[PDB]
């Protein structure tokens, strides 16, 4: 990786989040989305490092602060929607091409700190907020699927969480410490996400009924000791940070512990490896993964950039790269690979965005 461009946005803001389209259409320019202040712009990449600026979306309220962006698409039309929300609570789903609003989801109206679609059905969105719990949006019939809390649920704000590969479970994390698993293959969540795209207000006099799950299928404190900012599942295995200089490799139970045999009693954790870095102790910091899951990219407090390459036997033997510019010396929020990771994007604290090219 090379730098080849950078440029910084006009609020002066910090930069929660990026996100490249990995849903382009081919023969497209490579887009990414960025998110600070009171909007959210498009880039499109270009040859010589050109980072050429499209069109952002303004909320009206001027404080609003989105911290959170994910891309889906129409599973009508297939034209890409961004969906973006932060401190008001509101989701907005964006239609890309010219930044209007086509709608937008309120659930109690608390911060809402990440969105994270599923990887097999585009229609469902999972929000998680200041609030304590975990949200499913079916955004087909605009319909609350389910609420994950209650007492058993998270005790402080959540801050990241994550869908498996086939979009079987999800684990979170947050303020409280915890990671927290929740299963929603069970028949219950099957049937509820049916019953959503069952549903139409038009058609039927009932509201639609929300899944409240207040029970995790597992919950761990024991990996770290301060706030959980990030989480992303690596196969069976998770990979979580917090404050402390190191993203942990880790799994429930013993080691030879299938994920899915895994019961909600489980005290055990096995930490199957932990990749290292420095200056990054300050809350809310983000890694991201490409699309193959074979890199993984972090930002620090001070401008520097860690990408490990997890093409290895174990995840132990990751192997660690580091890039640098001595003009980037604010702290990068978040990164993003383009799908076929031949740019990776920073964004930070002072509203600047970093190109590296391969
Ligand atoms: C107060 N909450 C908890 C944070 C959460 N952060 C979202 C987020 C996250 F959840 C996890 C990892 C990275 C990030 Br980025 C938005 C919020 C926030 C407001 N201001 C003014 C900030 C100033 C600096 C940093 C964060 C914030």
């Amino acid at each position: 990786f090379k730098c080849v461009n950078s440029l910084k946005e006009d609020h002066n803001q910090p930069l929660f989040g990026v996100q490249f389209n990995w849903h382009s259409k081919e023969g497209d320019p490579l887009v990414f989305a960025t998110v600070g202040s009171n909007r959210v712009t498009l880039y499109e990449c270009h040859s010589q490092g050109e980072i050429r600026l499209l069109q952002s979306y303004v909320d009206a309220d001027a404080d609003e602060n989105f911290y959170t962006c994910a891309w889906t698409y129409d599973s009508n039309t297939s034209h890409p929607l961004l969906a973006v929300a932060g401190s008001r609570g509101i989701i907005r789903i964006i239609n890309p091409i010219t930044m209007q609003c086509i709608k937008h989801y309120v659930g109690h109206g608390n911060a809402i700190n990440e969105l994270k679609f599923h990887p097999r059905d585009p229609n469902l969105l999972l929000s998680v907020s200041k609030d304590h719990a975990l949200r499913l949006w079916n955004i087909q019939t605009d319909t609350l699927v389910a609420i994950f809390g209650g007492v058993e649920g998270h005790r402080d704000e959540v801050l990241s969480a994550d869908y498996d590969l086939l979009g079987e479970k999800i684990m979170s994390c947050g303020m409280d410490h915890s990671l927290k698993l929740w299963r929603i293959n069970s028949k219950r969540m099957m049937n509820a996400i049916k019953e959503s795209y069952d549903y139409n207000p038009n058609k039927t006099n009932r509201p639609f009924i929300s899944q409240k799950i207040h029970f995790p299928d597992f919950s761990t404190r024991d990996i770290h000791r301060n706030y959980v900012d990030c989480v992303r599942w690596l196969g069976d295995l998770i990979l979580s940070k917090s404050c402390e200089n190191a993203i942990v490799c880790w799994k429930p139970g013993k080691m030879e512990d299938d994920i899915d045999k895994i019961k909600p009693s489980e005290s055990n954790v096995t930490i199957l490896g932990r990749f290292d870095y420095s200056q990054c102790d300050i809350w809310y910091m983000r890694f991201s993964m490409d699309f193959w899951q074979k890199m993984l990219a972090l930002g620090n407090q001070v401008g520097k950039l860690y990408v490990w390459d997890l093409e290895v036997e174990d995840p132990h033997k990751a192997k660690c790269t580091t890039l640098t510019h001595h003009k980037c010396g604010a702290a990068i929020r978040q990164t993003s690979f383009s799908r076929d990771s031949s740019i990776l994007i920073a964004v930070c604290d002072d509203a600047s965005i970093w190109r590296w090219d391969r």
